[PDB]
């Protein structure tokens, strides 16, 4: 499965580390930048990732900034995107099992590298559980439809 | 200022504790439910708080579920809303300083009571820094306008 990855300059080093981790594990990775330490705007990169997931060019995405917060708020503006800011593996698992998140958000300034790899590992392996969780995900879809 | 709060059954007990904390400090609190431990759907209560913040009936909102994830994703579907899921005081502070978050999201199954009160304290007292952070909040606005 193809993973889209993106960051601002606040998530760029952790992005390089996760790109490396993902390839070693045999995922195909599309990197939407940013491509250096220059100051950039997290919404641009959140959008590239979220649009790639929306359009099926990626199956899922990972977005990284200092805290994860800005880039995932932005990613969540896109209809059909469910971006989950996770700071431990329990949140990562539930974001798959309950919320069927198709974007994982991370904060390079909040979680250390090995904690972030545990989180990414957990999230890639967890599976949506349907049932009442599909019903609730539909109700997120109803919000999107209301403001569309 | 007036604070809207809401939860699903997974966030109901933390909600009661936070309401009590906020009153004690002299905030006006509008509780949007849920009002018991019955199984409910986090988007309904996310929407209620998010629409109250948007309509200016509350100044800011606090939304609570098991992880904070579902309710914050749903709250983020409403234009003009910026819901931040925080698991520590640092994230809470940055979410105000950088992202100008007007909803705090919490997970009752992730953060213990006194940590959650530390996060709420930090979040209520932090202030938006403007500047380049305003520019980036406008680019979040551009995404909402694109899918509007
Ligand atoms: O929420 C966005 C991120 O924290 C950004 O990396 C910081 O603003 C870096 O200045
Ligand atoms: O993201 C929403 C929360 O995890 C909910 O409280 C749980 O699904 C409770 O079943």
């Amino acid at each position: 499965m193809k993973i889209g990855i993106g960051s601002d300059h606040g998530g760029y080093n952790l992005k390089r580390e996760i790109a490396d981790f993902l390839k070693k594990r045999g995922y195909e990775v599309i990197d939407f930048g940013t491509h250096g330490n220059e100051s950039v705007d997290y919404p641009d990169f959140g959008l590239k990732v979220a649009e790639a997931v929306k359009s099926g060019e990626c199956d899922r995405g990972i977005v990284i900034c200092g805290t994860g917060l800005g880039i995932s708020i932005a990613a969540n503006k896109v209809p059909g995107i469910r971006a989950a800011v996770c700071t431990n593996s329990y949140m990562a698992r539930m974001s798959r099992e309950h919320n069927d998140a198709n974007i994982l958000a991370l904060g390079e300034r909040v979680v250390g590298l090995d904690l972030a790899l545990d989180i990414v590992d957990t999230w890639l392996k967890a599976e949506f559980q349907g049932g009442r969780h599909a019903t609730r995900v539909g109700k997120i879809g109803e919000i999107e439809k209301k403001y569309s």
